[PDB]
């Protein structure tokens, strides 16, 4: 009944991607117990670092990017969520379940990565794992691994980056495309698309 309703809980940073050295790893700044107590009150004072973030809700764990001070990811692991931030739960600065894609304006001391401009074809995708792929661009929304892997690589990644050669963002990876379980391929919004969603 009405009173005894729960409610959603917040997506909360668990931890991040650094890639600001020549060498790119994962960190983890909040374990499993202050992430489900953050989920619940949506209230986050762990300071921010970097482009990359993981993040997590209750069921799922999956990456969040910084781009043009949006933090992005998609709606099929955020949904209409908030993500907790040091002043309580932040509503959603942009949801779009026809592009797989939310945001929330970028927490306070994160970077954001650049919109390519290049127009190159020549891919990278940054795991949650911290592995980067090259990928070959295929379409304005694909792209072809060039070492193809079983899909279970790729889990938990969706929300994360396409980088251009010189490290801009090129696009979010949204899903990936498999044959018998084999990642040969990958799906993403394009970054132009964000930039329109942006204005
Ligand atoms: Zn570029």
């Amino acid at each position: 009944h009405m009173a005894s309703m729960k409610k959603k809980g917040s997506v909360v940073i668990v931890g991040r991607i650094n890639l600001s050295g020549d060498t790119a790893y994962a960190q983890q700044t909040r374990g499993e117990e202050g992430c489900q107590e953050t989920s619940q009150t949506g209230r986050d004072k762990n300071q921010v670092e970097g482009e990359v973030q993981i993040v997590s809700t209750a069921t799922q764990t999956f990456l969040a990017t910084s781009i043009n001070g949006v933090l992005w990811t998609v709606y099929h692991g955020a949904g209409t969520r908030t993500i907790a931030s040091p002043k309580g739960p932040v509503t959603q600065m942009y949801t779009n379940v026809d592009k797989d894609l939310v945001g929330w304006q970028a927490p306070q001391g994160s970077r954001s990565l650049t919109p390519c401009t290049c127009g190159s074809s020549d891919l990278y995708l940054v795991t949650r794992h911290a592995d980067v792929i090259p990928v070959r661009r295929r379409g304005d929304s694909r792209g072809s691994l060039l070492s193809p892997r079983p899909i279970s690589y790729l889990k938990g990644s969706s929300g994360g980056p396409l980088l251009c050669p010189a490290g801009h963002a090129v696009g979010i990876f949204r899903t990936a495309v498999c044959t018998r379980g084999v990642a040969k391929a990958v799906d993403f919004i394009p970054v132009e698309s964000l930039e329109t969603t942006m204005r």
